[PDB]
């Protein structure tokens, strides 16, 4: 996994995640944490594939979020590369991606990662050294945050040196 093309310019006020407009990604447990959280930010980076099935769903997410959830589409690698330099951290809740290239990229970034227990995000992120592993559950995902919110370089090194090691 290359990671010499990510870096590091802020921890900005927003959150990130990355993943297609699809049921296996929990997109909606994403927008049941934020419609809590109405002092946070998501921004979301994915979309769906026009005429498919997977269409209804997308839209039915689009207009259940809160107004604190922005949906980007495709975005180029420009664009996440600069996005993950500026998030506050990395959300995953996907349940169909074993590698686990969104923590290493958002790690590549000096950002922590909340992500669920399972797949490839249980096999990058590091619990309390790189982020926070937990289940797919709205209070233990913003329990999470909150914490990253009150530290947010906190992981800073600690994210830098664990996206070298794939």
């Amino acid at each position: 996994v290359e990671t010499s093309k990510f870096k590091f310019k802020c921890y900005g006020d927003f959150w990130l995640s990355v993943n297609r407009i699809y049921p296996e990604k929990r997109i909606e447990l994403q927008l049941e944490v934020f419609k809590k959280l109405q002092d946070e930010k998501l921004y979301i980076v994915g979309w769906f594939s026009k005429g498919d099935h997977a269409e209804r769903y997308a839209r039915k997410i689009m207009k259940i979020a809160p107004d604190n959830v922005k949906f980007l589409g495709s975005v180029s690698e420009e664009e996440l590369i600069d996005l993950y330099s500026r998030c506050k951290g990395l959300l995953c809740t996907a349940k169909d991606e074993d590698f686990g290239l969104t923590p290493i990229e958002a790690m590549a970034s000096g950002k922590p990662v909340i992500a669920v227990n399972e797949g490839g995000f249980k096999e990058t992120v590091i619990n309390e050294k790189t982020g926070y592993l937990v289940n797919a559950d709205v209070n233990e995902i913003i329990d999470a945050m909150k914490k990253v919110s009150k530290n947010p370089d906190k992981f800073k090194k600690d994210c830098f040196r664990r996206a070298k090691e794939f």
